[PDB]
């Protein structure tokens, strides 16, 4: 069900997680005081944050961060090249 953004993770490790690209989300809202909402920040095996976006929860969040690394249609066409050219 929804919860760790599975369209979005899906469509991220599809479209551009290949292997090497770890693609992992690492939430550090922690909701309390300081903390306004859920902020979400996917970051690949090596150590760079290709995806970051907020929510209410860890489920809109992780959809959000997902979503903010899709819009980069020029980072996302330099893995879909790889990703979907190391496949088929």
């Amino acid at each position: 069900m929804d919860k760790l953004d599975m369209n979005a993770k899906r469509q991220l490790y599809s479209l551009i997680g290949y292997a090497s690209l770890r693609l992992h989300y690492v939430t550090v809202k922690k909701p309390t005081a300081v903390d306004p909402n859920s902020i979400v920040e996917c970051r690949v095996g090596d150590g760079t944050v290709l995806g970051t976006g907020v929510g209410r929860n860890i489920k809109i969040a992780g959809i959000r961060a997902a979503e903010n690394a899709l819009r980069d249609k020029k980072m996302l066409d330099f893995y879909a090249k790889q990703r979907a050219a190391a496949l088929g």
